[PDB]
């Protein structure tokens, strides 16, 4: 009835797998694994889809037993949060490219909330178009399908067969060699024995920005930089919200050269210094560099896929890299490495980190983080774990001399020090440091305050305020640093959207980064699924939106 009933069966075929030197040999030992598991009396049923559960890019409800016979099945148990779920994305849709509806294949995302937030059907509906999300989707809020198969992992992939039978499960990200050769095997194997129907199954407004996911303003100038991460762009805006330039979209891509060129690929982290703006664009797994005074984007660091390098090392453009979230300035570029749960290091000009030797020009390297997915706080930069790090904020001057950190899977924010790379708790979380889920909505003094998947932090100079974006909360925080107390600055915390309010009174909405302004009267604030940059006057506590044309 159980997941279990694959593993003694699957992990003898895997064994094999690994013996086999031709890609004949691994195919027919898949379709021996099929003859079988097919010819089993007791098939492992897949329990149905439970009713009255909410289903988009669909017409109507599907249900394994009326509507998927005659099928192979791929279900993807997921969460929009995850960054893991997040990198199975591009191997799903590379497989649904290959394998149509009328090839005999269908892809399902079972989506199995782990925060409270992503249990919201029109939360889920932004994901969707955020990530691009076109296969069929169950908003399984309860996680029902999933507590009776007995998953552990986001992702878990359960491929099935025409009757519902399950034949394999692939626990994790990137397993896509795997599952091609199960999903490709599965459809020959039930179409030799002609239990592949052929038929089809049913499936299913330009504002100025689109699901932008950060911001930040020029020192000197107070100019916005903006990644418009929907429209695979990044915006030079003036204080007053008129565009100085453009750059990039509508469609992603990885071109360098001159504006009208230039294409990024849903860019996040944006930092910018004497006219020259880093973008970590994260679904290209790259560092870009706008230079504006010459007008010309170029690539600095990546090679344009996913890196699983924890160490790194290597010059700039042959260092893997693994979806960059953040980046700011310090001569050096810090980077809130999301996708190998790190902070890293681009040495713009040739320098020396904190307990490592001189390093050359270029180098791309782990600062702190063992790799590990973890709230581990450590004195070793090396030793500490950190747990999709989403936002950066730079405290340089005495007696911080820290790197604040938003750990958005952990609910914490952490400091690193910029003397010694010692990792320390700030607020959020719990003291367990495999306890990724201590995560809610409580005003308080260090492991007493709770978060919900914070995105953006910012470092206020003048009132010695660390300003989080606590995303799911829908909620900008206020933490001092010295007193370790964190309390709700702005937000009700319903997403009904408000354009002109005070702070106890306005709204936002999933607000995926926020930057203070050099005079420290402007917090803006990327809130992300209301497709708007708030302005929050801390004089007056008064938000605004800030219009643009």
């Amino acid at each position: 009835r159980s997941l279990s009933g694959l593993l003694p069966a699957q992990t003898s075929l895997e064994y094999a797998l690994l013996d086999a030197v031709t890609q004949q040999e691994k195919d027919s030992l898949v379709y021996q694994y099929l003859q079988k598991v097919d010819g089993w009396e007791q098939d492992l049923s897949v329990p149905e889809f439970p009713e009255g559960l909410e289903w988009l890019n669909t017409e109507e409800p599907i249900s394994v037993y009326k509507d998927l016979c005659g099928k192979i099945v791929v279900l993807d148990f997921f969460t929009y949060c995850c960054i893991n779920c997040i990198h199975l994305l591009p191997d799903l849709h590379a497989l649904e490219h290959t394998y149509s509806d009328k090839d005999g294949l269908l892809i399902i995302g079972v989506h199995s909330a782990k925060f409270p937030n992503e249990k919201v059907l029109d939360n889920i509906k932004s994901a969707v178009l955020r990530y691009n999300i076109t296969h069929p989707m169950v908003n399984d809020a309860d996680a029902s399908l999933w507590q009776e198969l007995e998953v552990s992992c986001w992702p878990t992939l359960v491929i099935l067969g025409p009757r519902g039978n399950m034949l394999f499960s692939l626990i994790g990200e990137g397993h896509k060699d795997k599952l091609f050769l199960y999903t490709s095997i599965a459809l020959k194997y039930y179409k030799d024995r002609g239990q592949i129907r052929d038929n089809k199954i049913g499936i299913k407004p330009p504002s100025p920005l689109l699901f932008p996911g950060k911001v930040t303003v020029d020192q000197v100038t107070d100019r916005l930089v903006i990644a418009d991460t929907g429209h695979h762009r990044i915006l030079v805006v003036w204080k007053n919200g008129q565009i100085q330039y453009s750059i990039g979209g509508p469609n992603p891509g990885r071109k360098d050269g001159i504006f009208s060129e230039s294409t990024f690929n849903s860019p996040q982290g944006v930092a910018i210094m004497n006219n020259i703006i880093y973008v970590a664009d994260t679904e290209n797994h790259l560092i870009r560099k706008i230079d504006l005074e010459a007008e010309k984007v170029s690539t600095v660091a990546g090679i344009g896929i996913q890196g699983t390098d924890k160490e790194g090392g290597a010059k700039g453009e042959q260092q893997p890299i693994s979806s960059p979230w953040d980046v700011v300035f310090g001569d050096i570029l810090w980077i809130a490495m999301a996708g190998t749960h790190q902070i890293w290091a681009l040495l713009l000009d040739s320098g020396k980190l904190p307990k490592k030797n001189e390093l050359t020009k270029g180098t791309c390297l782990r600062f702190a983080g063992s790799g590990n997915e973890e709230n581990r706080n450590n004195a070793y930069p090396h030793k500490a774990g950190f747990a999709q790090p989403s936002g950066l904020s730079l405290a340089s001057e005495d007696p911080w001399s820290c790197l604040f950190v938003a750990d958005s899977e952990s609910s914490t924010v952490r400091t690193v020090s910029l003397k010694d790379g010692a990792v320390k708790h700030l607020v959020g979380g719990e003291r367990d440091p495999m306890n990724l889920f201590a995560f809610g909505d409580v005003d308080g003094v260090g492991i007493n305050a709770k978060l919900q998947h914070p995105l953006g932090v910012t470092w206020d100079k003048k009132r010695n305020l660390l300003y989080v974006a606590d995303s799911y909360n829908h909620k900008i925080k206020v933490v001092d640093p010295k007193t370790k107390n964190c309390t709700t600055l702005a937000g009700t915390g319903d997403t009904n959207n408000v354009t002109s309010s005070s702070f106890t009174e306005s709204t936002f909405n999933e607000p995926g980064g926020l930057c203070i302004g050099e005079n420290g009267e402007l917090l803006y604030v990327a809130d992300t699924n209301n497709h708007q940059i708030k302005v929050m006057d801390l004089e007056t506590k008064m938000v605004s939106v800030l219009p643009i044309f």
